[PDB]
């Protein structure tokens, strides 16, 4: 058979081509910024890093390409990609065409259906439209059940799992059959996740592995070693808790460019606020910052800030309020001044905002602390004038980028700290799609030991029953997904 | 101390600028401060950098108005300003002036075909003027001396003054004639407006600086003299007054290392025939067609300008395009005052073929373009034809869809040129273009060499467009980059100045 390895081909070419799935949630799927993410993609990344160390090629490139259940094996055999980790069952029939790593997940094949409907088990599918994803194990099982039991099902074959779920969600099928965890994943992305139930006696139990070409023991050994190390280091259980037991967030990217004319910077970015009906409210941000002082600043090369925030409520606070936890890291440039020295400890923060939106006047006061070493903010905001006339999430970006974590190799690009203590003016236009606009002007500076953000906000042209003045936005940030899925006994055994 | 002493101490020169003195010192639609006088301001800054041996001197532009320019100069809030300030004896008591950079007369702007033919026609009428200007003094003086009973509306800056006139809330706007021509150029309908009236005065503009600083005055006067005799002053006049003024677009690029590619985002503003603007938000992702190594960039941007024209011998629906693109956003380092194989494919002139098939709200169409690209100069020249008859969308909405491998990457940035590095195998370019209050284009293109020709083959799908919106309604001007075209003669006094 083969005398060489895909590892030798990778080393020659300088790139590893990795297949990935498009809608295997939360394992290998596109997030709303088209990043390929998930539990299996974490294994894929670990394997890629293991290939880089094994080949001593620290600058190896990666090229992720999309595959489907239908085309994964033909594209593997003709060399279109080198391996994939996503949601592929290891079985005997497939071992005739491909090789598999050791198992990374174990599932059972079940049904997703509307809560409170007639579908309790597979027997309820008689004479009904049932959706299943083309090219999958469940498609084979569902057709076989339909034929062997003469159930008169109308089996709809959809191109990928999100399409299958949206067939169910729109009423064109009474149930979706698939791996139970993938049903839970599509449910998490639904308009109303809590309307959907997993039901039915399992038709099978399956084990997922990474797929690679046959006759490559060196590459499979590197994968199996990597999987073994992920387990015994505790990372496998930590990745499970990450994807299945905590909110899954999508980072925002604040794109920064120098504005040398003004000795400052500009930025642009988009926020997508979740709407209660399952849609999204786009908020387009334009930003300009100029230093208050007339001394030197750091004028950055282009880069971006990667941001995630968590909103919560203080159970002992009766005023209208928001508790905020925020994490920000600078990126976009590949690998002590006075201003930067001001941020080496924990710095108290004060925020004051005076707002007028469509004539509705309000004020907000916030206090907390920031830890730029860790890119971390913790703040509590109160509406001091009574009820806030807009949703708290629409004010998050307005309510101190000097607390971003700049990596050591990027510290010469940190405009925000360099303007301290005298500070900077931050101005934004925030354009809400199909609705009004906020215009903001803030001064961010030190007053004594405290970092103060004092803002004026003016909002115009809002729709009184739109998503903002109508209070139709969910109290969250970064478009969370929250899985509802039990750690099974089989998975517990896998982790030993 | 002196102004240079302050600049040297701080490492920053603080430059006052006007906000609406068109086309001398004004904000363009990307908030950049531009104009004929700002070209002088930049020349002065560069002379200060050279004099102080501080190539990394920083610049801080701060806005000033006709009302606050002198007090902010006096208390040191800024160091100098080049804009539109008259030099006169009264102001010399408060400030020093450079040698003259422009000469104007004070006149009126009014609606073409109206009753305002000269200053006498203003009797009993509303007249607008900018607060704190020479014209405001002259207009009030004329009012009282000739008992004209004008209602003088005093607006905060020249754009506000003009929009008072444009919106019918005054019958005329008095100002420096060239500033009237500048505000006209930005109007909803520039050709509706006429400059009339016997000049009330002739004025000379200079750059303002603090009094009793002869060395800083000499640096500015020396720079202004060099601009004249080097011919730059006449070239700047031609640039600002006899050629279209464009705004550049910035294409903001970030790496997408997962896909061995890049993403980009940027905004295009299309001029609408009624004077409004149609926003087109661009999201972009590129991936290499080949599986071999590429250049993965740090964040940077492409600075783009385009000129659309018509071929007078072409009877088909068509667009002639000239485009210039330069990469920017990574500073040339103090210590430095081919990176891919594909880069070598662009050292000379490369022929280009573009093929687009479109479907917008069910209206199908095809476009074919041919021309050539010169990446050494960041320059493209193409002619496009609609091969299916009439184009069902405006040509400007297709410009961004219809080869960023022809961008000029400065030498210090060549390691960030993903586009050329993916050749000859090429790349896939996908976009979502969202037209504000209207529909969306989704595009997928392959850009690659086919033999010696760089080929861009595109599929475009448009949905949710309004049939009477700006796109399907064909309400967009045939231009790009939001041009302004001055209508202003070179006077004999300006010719004298250029000697
Ligand atoms: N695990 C199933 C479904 C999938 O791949 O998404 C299969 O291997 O066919
Ligand atoms: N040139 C006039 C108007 C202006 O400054 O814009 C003045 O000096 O007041
Ligand atoms: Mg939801
Ligand atoms: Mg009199
Ligand atoms: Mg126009």
């Amino acid at each position: 058979g083969a005398a060489g390895s895909t590892l030798d081909k990778i080393a020659k070419n300088g790139v590893i081509v990795v297949g990935h799935r498009e809608s295997s949630v939360p394992f290998s799927y596109y997030d709303n910024q088209q990043k390929v993410v998930g539990f299996s993609q974490d294994y894929s990344n670990a394997i890629v890093e293991a290939v880089k160390k094994k080949l001593n090629k620290p600058d190896l490139q990666v090229k992720l390409i999309p595959i489907t259940a239908q085309n994964r094996i033909p594209l593997l055999q003709n060399g279109t990609f080198d391996f994939e980790c996503g949601s592929t069952d290891n079985n005997v029939e497939r071992q005739k065409q491909a090789a598999f790593s050791d198992t990374i997940f174990v599932v059972t094949t079940r049904l997703l259906t509307k809560k409170g409907g007639d579908i309790k088990d597979f027997a309820n599918l008689k004479d009904k439209a049932v959706v299943v994803t083309s090219g999958t194990t469940s498609e084979v099982l569902l057709n076989k059940l339909n034929e062997e039991q003469k159930m008169n099902m109308r089996i709809i074959s959809a191109k990928d799992h999100g399409d299958s779920f949206r067939t169910l969600e729109s009423g064109r099928a009474v149930a979706f059959m698939m791996d139970d965890v993938l049903l839970a994943g599509e449910r998490a992305r639904a308009k109303k996740p809590d309307n959907w139930e997993i039901v039915g006696k399992p038709q099978s139990q399956e084990a997922w592995g990474c797929m690679l070409r046959k006759d490559d023991p060196q590459f499979k050994k590197l994968m199996d070693d990597t999987i073994a190390q992920v387990r015994t280091s505790g990372e496998a259980e930590k990745w499970f808790d990450k994807w299945f037991k905590n909110p899954i967030l999508v980072s925002h990217n604040v794109y920064i460019t120098a504005d040398k004319q003004k000795n400052g910077i500009k930025a642009n970015f988009k926020i997508r606020h979740n709407v209660e009906d399952g849609s999204v409210q786009l908020a387009d941000h334009y930003q300009q910052n100029t230093p208050i002082g007339d001394g030197p600043v750091l004028l950055p090369d282009n880069h971006y800030l990667s941001t995630q925030s968590v909103l919560s409520k203080d159970p002992n606070e009766k005023r209208d309020h928001m508790v905020l936890l925020e994490f920000v890291t600078a990126a976009g440039i590949t690998l002590m001044s006075k201003g930067e020295e001001l941020f080496t400890g924990v710095v108290p923060i004060l925020v004051e905002l005076d707002g007028d939106v469509n004539g509705h006047k309000f004020s907000v006061r916030g206090e907390g602390e920031g830890d730029a070493t860790n890119g971390k903010l913790t703040l509590k905001f109160i509406c001091t004038t009574g009820k806030l006339p807009v949703p708290w999430p629409t004010l998050v970006t307005t309510l101190v980028q000097c607390f971003s974590r700049y990596p050591d190799h990027m510290k010469q690009h940190d405009f925000f700290k360099s303007a301290m203590p005298e500070g900077y003016v931050q101005e934004r236009t925030i354009s809400f799609k199909d609705d009004g606009t906020y215009k903001t002007r803030a001064e961010v500076k030190f007053e004594g030991d405290t970092l103060v953000n004092r803002i004026e906000l003016k909002g115009i042209d809002f729709k009184e029953d739109g998503n903002i003045l109508g209070h139709k936005l969910e109290y969250n940030f970064n478009n969370p997904l929250n899985m509802n899925f039990e750690l099974s006994d089989e998975m517990k055994a896998l982790f030993k």
